[PDB]
């Protein structure tokens, strides 16, 4: 709690210079076409270009609490858009190019900028998801749960029970829920391609779900600003802004980032839809 | 570089509900609305103010650095910055006046003939012969108004310089002239992410005052000019400016990527005015 190991906090940023980053870039393209089944795997990095500060950058909640200094959010929970990088991976799932996402946020916006949740598995909760103590409903709402650490919100389940609503949000003693972990667990071990955006992969075990894609040769893509735990098990490191990383990466893959309809839930993936054909790599 | 790290304010939902609501009704009985713009419209596309919490001159003052979450060339337009450009399509925002030179007003396809860029463009350089202004992809290399190494290609030759002023700089004439008849000739100037403490960018909304206009501010730090606004309101400018749109019965459109629009295009229909009082 007061006292958590809360890692390496406040490391250098490094930043691959333009012709390396250009090139890099390229490759992560070339690893997306060669391969059956992409996991993404997200962290806080791919939502500070949106207002909410990461755990463990420069101006991370974790580093300037070391420091004495607060954390600035440049926007609320709620008035927060998702990312280029967010609405990116939305597209990236409508055309088949990524069978699954396993986020650490609790911030909510992959929820919220319509990434379907039967593909999505939040493993440390969701600020705006409460769930039915009895009979486990969730209800994603428009504004925040108002507790943290799996508590009593307030409000009682609607469904054809009455039961205590409850907040999603691990604290440092919580387990992560079996379904997120199991479905990010299998999800990691068959994919063939992990990549991972704006998280430094320090938390046991989502900082090593994209290990598991290692076993049976699959191949990993770190994309960070900064130094993350497992960079020398990566077939390939990028140093720059994710949301740089991602739209180079879209123009490759000759894909539009599509509009941000607004605050929307999907439960279920929707049928796939026409993507660009293959370059021939050789 | 003036009074920086000034404690923030927020209004409660309440009270904030409240003034988004007296913003509304401005607007509607305004004919003529200007809107002053600074660098707290992109703090939440990653690139930081200059005189907040963490911007770049309170964390010199402290020994820090100012950080990014963002380049120049890869930040989007707020959802704030996409509500100025519907507000100027339907008739209800006559001008904008911006000390930013991050480039997104330009990028967000808000036209250039209703636009002061008062302390510069950096993605802007401008002939100093022939004073043909290019819109360029990339930042401009150089800042306080120096060769960047091209050339004009107009029907020239002449040196291509930055547009961004250094300290010393006086402001560009057209800007300063069309921003100060704007802001004069307004009965509604909003000051959106603006600490009002440059001369005479800062001046500009108190021009509004002179033959009775109204003057909002909207900040989350005290500004110079607080004293002299019929509205204050303490919240994030996104969330002000979305609550405000959906009073207002306005989408906020989709940003369809870097795009130039030089020349403002006919207005669009707008929704009809509320009974007020
Ligand atoms: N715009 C950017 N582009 C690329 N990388 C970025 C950007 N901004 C930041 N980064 C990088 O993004 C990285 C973010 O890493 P960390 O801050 O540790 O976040 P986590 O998601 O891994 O934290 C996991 C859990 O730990 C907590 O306890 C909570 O429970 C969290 O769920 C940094 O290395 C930045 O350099
Ligand atoms: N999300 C937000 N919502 C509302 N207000 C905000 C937000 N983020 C920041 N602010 C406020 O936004 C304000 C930003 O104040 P300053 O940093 O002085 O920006 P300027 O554009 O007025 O500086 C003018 C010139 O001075 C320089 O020398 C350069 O020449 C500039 O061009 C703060 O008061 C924040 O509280
Ligand atoms: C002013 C504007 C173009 N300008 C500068 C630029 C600021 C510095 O290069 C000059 C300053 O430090 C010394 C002086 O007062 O003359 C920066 C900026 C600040 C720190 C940073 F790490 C990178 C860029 C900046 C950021 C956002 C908007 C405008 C900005
Ligand atoms: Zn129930
Ligand atoms: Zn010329």
């Amino acid at each position: 709690p007061f006292t958590a190991d809360k890692g390496k906090c406040g490391l250098p940023e490094i930043f691959d210079p333009p012709e390396e980053l250009e090139r890099k870039v390229w490759e992560l393209a070339r690893l997306v076409w060669q391969s059956s089944s992409v996991v993404f795997h997200t962290g806080a990095g791919i939502s500070t270009a949106s207002g909410i500060p990461d755990f463990r950058g420069p101006h991370g909640v974790w580093t300037m609490e070391e420091r004495g200094l607060a954390p600035k959010f440049d926007t609320t929970f709620e008035s927060a858009r998702p990312t280029q990088t967010h609405m990116a991976l939305v597209q990236l799932e409508r055309v088949g190019l990524l069978r699954f996402l396993v986020s650490q946020n609790v911030d909510g916006l992959h929820v919220r900028s319509g990434f379907p949740r039967d593909k999505l598995a939040e493993l440390h909760g969701n600020m705006f998801v409460e769930e039915c103590a009895k009979c486990k409903t969730q209800y994603v709402r428009d504004t925040v749960v108002g507790t943290m650490g799996l508590k009593a919100t307030g409000r009682l389940c609607t469904v054809a029970c009455r039961g205590e609503l409850r907040d999603t949000i691990l604290d440092w003693e919580d387990s992560l829920p079996d379904r997120d972990l199991a479905l990010a667990d299998e999800a990691s071990r068959n994919a063939d391609l992990s990549i991972t955006l704006g998280t430094s992969l320090q938390i046991r075990p989502s900082g090593n779900l994209p290990l598991a894609t290692k076993r049976r040769g699959g191949r990993l893509v770190i994309v960070n600003l900064q130094p993350t735990k497992h960079d020398r098990h990566a077939d390939l490191r990028i140093h720059g802004y994710v949301d740089e990383v991602m739209t180079r990466l879209m123009k490759h893959l000759g894909l539009e980032i599509p509009a941000w309809d607004g605050p929307r839930v999907l439960e279920r993936a929707l049928p796939p839809l026409p993507r660009p054909p293959t370059p021939k790599l050789e």
